[PDB]
């Protein structure tokens, strides 16, 4: 849309000094060949060059080197802009500083063998910071034109005098302004990134905007999130985008009980940042700092929430600094610090998604190298919910581990290690499996669970029951797109009842391994409290802990105890039960909006249980698992013996028939005891082979016949029937039979 | 300590009794152990990697 805008491309034979444009695009911005021009870069950086005419060049793209990408600090296909150099005049003299690195091992002179020939008759325009590498001697060299008289532009003529020797440059300065955090160092948050830009980078690039509609720019910023998401680093990266000086206030730090310390610590910052008045300050932990005057006892923390109250009045005062603050719970904010004018402007920084995790995996690895075989997707699919700071880790921990897989490849008896042996250590994908398992979640720490070690293949039969679970949770998170086209919400509750051991909490668990989702288990009495009305905030922050991590899992093994009809017990706690029944009744179905969190109930005793609990939009299908048939019976035992080393000639057909009211634990129960009939028979040959030195491959058939010997039934006729009256009642409950539309 | 140590190649740095001087800054004493805990840190954050000076603490 504009002959300013520019493609970055590379340049065949293009040297530092130069670049070449296309003549179409010559045409376009009315520039003559050889007009001196200047390039924008990211991080505020600039580069000033000789245009030339290239057919080559394509209109839409600038061709120019790769030293030219580090001094705009620009990568191939990147945004730039070029506009024409006012007022141009001869350099009368520059002061250029090789690179310190560059200078150590060259015999001759710097000046005479790479700066004179390069400047001689250059008619080359240079900036303050640009650096060009030139060609020759036993190493290239690099120089930084440290110094142009006159400034900021000027033209290399022989007339200047151009001396290498000078004050010794810096190569850790000149990494660190090539290796500063921007944007793009960002991944995942790029709405809250938008929100931020307009906020910060708006204001400076187009104040007249802002003078002639008459308003100013928001001077409080707060970001809230969990920790590790991010918060410090979309600080960190807009000073370096908009030029300014970062300033990090820790909340800790500031904070003493010498008995106004803390004040003056803090308009201490406040006049430092001023100071340097293009700034930003950033003020981690401001929950920690700046909690409620009323609500804390605390007489020190009052005061500094009513100094930091003050120095938010007096901010902006016409100034370019900003104050960003970061947060993980924003409730503890003292109200009139929510308040317009001071933090009037708060950015939800959520857990990263796939996507968004993805993202951080790329910009963390951009450095690190890669090979074909391992694939970031996966390696994001895996991390259900890791954090970026959990994610940067992760990359870390994977080569670390890849350095000890390839200690045994190393032999490092040598002075100096090999590069041939050194070519052949790399990254692979198990690697970053391993790391991956070691590395844990800091969003969900405080719910971590030892590994279910169950899938889909483990159970056996239930089929429908499999396909309803695997379809509950998959639709709603990866068809989003046809819940909004049919105009409907996926319903998000499950309520398992049945007799013990058929395989509820079993299914369960393999709903924590495939689904890719966050899977939170809760036993039954495990959030109930003696105190007052701490067992419902129980209740919420499971709920909250399940809402943050969305989409998740959550599952209540026995709900019949947390869950029961109100008013059943009168004694239990004085209404305590009663008040979780309520608190859970308002945190399925209330007025919030609904996450994508899916809640899973088992129970023994469904008869039990509230019927509020169990309506449609709470727990919205009851799946009865009864007592497995005679097929599901032969499927319980193929899953169950499956790992086993099994005989050929054993029939678990038969096994099957013959236990016709056996659940999966009694049929769990008639393998385990084979084996361990089989153990005994093992042991005892192994015994007696070493007794007549002084071999069973497979579990046999009579192993299996002493085990039924030895099996039952664990549950009773009774309960079944029991079971069989609910369902029917739930039958009943639906009312007539077969509906069917007429015509 | 730590300019001296980035001025040789390589370096390295041992700090016993790190708990001493380096406890928490929520629950701290005196104000000067805070200032100690937060200069270390970012003397800490300093070296960029390529110094090659490894710190050890017990
Ligand atoms: N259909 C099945 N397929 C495979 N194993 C099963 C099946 N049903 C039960 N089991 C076995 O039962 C044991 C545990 O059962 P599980 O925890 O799933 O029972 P449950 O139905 O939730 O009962 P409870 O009400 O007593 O908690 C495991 O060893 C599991 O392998
Ligand atoms: N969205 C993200 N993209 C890339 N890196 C991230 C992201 N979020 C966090 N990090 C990593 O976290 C580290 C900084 O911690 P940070 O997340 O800022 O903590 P806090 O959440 O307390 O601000 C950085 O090293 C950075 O690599
Ligand atoms: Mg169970």
């Amino acid at each position: 849309n504009r002959p300013n805008r520019l493609i970055v491309d590379e340049a065949i034979n293009e040297d530092n000094s130069v670049v070449s444009l296309s003549q179409p695009k010559m045409d376009e911005l009315q520039l003559f060949r050889g007009d001196t021009v200047l390039l924008k870069g990211k991080k505020r950086r600039e580069a000033v060059c000789i245009v030339l005419s290239d057919d080559t060049c394509s209109d839409e793209k600038i061709r120019m080197n790769r030293v030219v990408r580090n001094n705009l600090r620009v990568r191939l296909g990147d945004v730039i802009s070029i506009q024409p150099c006012p007022d141009v005049k001869y350099g009368k003299r520059i002061h250029v500083l090789p690179i310190d690195d560059t200078v150590e091992g060259i015999t001759g002179n710097l000046f005479e063998v790479y700066l004179k020939p390069y400047f001689l008759e250059a008619y080359r325009p240079i900036r303050k910071g640009d650096i060009f590498l030139v060609r020759g001697g036993m190493r290239a060299v690099e120089f930084k034109v440290v110094e142009t008289d006159p400034s900021p532009y000027c033209i290399v003529a022989p007339d200047t005098v151009i001396h290498c020797e000078g004050e010794p440059i810096k190569r850790e300065d000149e990494e660190e302004s090539l290796n500063e955090v921007g944007y793009d160092d960002i991944g995942g948050c790029r709405k809250q990134l938008a929100q931020i830009k307009e906020m910060v980078e708006l204001p400076l690039r187009h104040p007249a905007l802002f003078k002639e509609i008459g308003v100013k720019p928001p001077r409080g910023i707060l970001l809230y999130g969990p920790p590790g998401t991010g918060k410090t680093l979309i600080a960190r990266a807009v000073a370096n985008e908009t030029g300014a000086f970062f300033f990090l206030i820790n909340g800790p730090e500031i904070m003493s009980k010498l008995a106004g310390e803390s004040e003056s610590n803090l308009r201490k910052a406040f006049e430092e940042a001023e100071k340097n008045a293009p700034a930003i300050i950033f003020i981690d932990e401001l929950d920690a700092i700046a909690p409620k005057r009323e609500k804390t006892h605390g007489e020190v923390e009052r005061r500094i929430v009513s100094q930091l109250l003050t120095l938010m009045d007096g901010l902006k005062q016409r100034a370019h600094v900003i104050v960003m603050a970061a947060t993980n719970r924003p409730n503890s904010i003292d109200p009139a610090l929510r308040r317009f004018g001071r933090f009037d402007r708060e950015v939800d920084i959520g857990i990263p998604d796939a996507t968004g995790r993805l993202e951080i995996l790329q910009i963390h690895t951009k450095n690190m190298k890669l090979a074909d075989d391992v694939d970031l997707e996966q390696v994001a699919n895996e991390t259900h919910g890791h954090v970026g700071a959990d994610l940067a880790a992760l990359c870390s921990e994977a080569a670390l581990q890849a350095i000890r897989k390839k200690m045994d490849l190393i032999d490092l008896e040598d002075e100096t290690i090999d590069a041939e042996v050194m070519n052949s250590l790399a990254v692979t994908m198990d690697d970053f499996r391993w790391a991956l398992s070691q590395s844990n979640p800091s969003a969900l720490r405080e719910t971590v669970v030892e590994v279910p070690q169950v899938t889909w293949e483990d159970i056996g039969g239930l089929e429908d029951v499999k396909r309803e679970l695997q379809e509950l949770v998959q639709y709603p998170v990866e068809h989003p797109d046809k819940f909004l086209k049919f105009g409907m919400t996926p319903s998000k509750g499950v309520l398992f009842y049945g007799p013990p051991g058929c395989g509820k909490t079993l299914l369960a668990k393999a709903i924590a391994n495939e689904c890719q989702a966050n899977f939170i288990s809760i036993k039954g009495p495990e959030l109930l409290t003696m105190w007052f009305g701490e067992s419902e905030a129980n209740v919420r922050e499971i709920f909250d802990k399940a809402r943050q991590a969305a989409p998740c899992v959550l599952f209540f093994d026995q709900l019949d105890s947390i869950a029961k009809a109100r008013g059943g017990n009168i004694g239990d706690g004085g209404g305590a039960a009663d008040r979780v029944i309520n608190q859970i009744l308002t945190e399925m179905d209330g007025m919030s909006t609904k996450k994508n969190v899916f809640i899973i109930g088992a129970t023994n005793r469904p008869d039990i249980i509230d019927p509020a609990i169990l309506r449609p939009g709470r727990l919205d299908q009851l799946i009865y698992i009864p007592l497995p048939d005679e097929k599901s019976r032969v499927a319980i035992l193929k899953a169950n013996l499956r790992k086993s080393p099994v005989a050929k000639d054993v029939d678990l057909e038969f096994l099957a028939k013959m236990t016709n009211g056996f659940s999966g634990a009694d049929l769990t129960e008639i393998c385990q005891r084979a084996c361990k009939l089989a153990i005994r028979e093992s042991i005892e040959s192994e015994i007696r082979r070493e007794r007549e030195r002084q071999p069973v491959p497979e579990i046999r058939r009579d192993h299996f016949e002493e085990a039924m010997r030895f099996a039952r039934r664990s549950v009773s006729d009774n309960d079944i029937r029991k079971y069989e009256m609910f369902a029917q009642t739930l039958q009943q409950s639906r009312g007539f039979g077969s509906f069917r539309f007429p015509s």
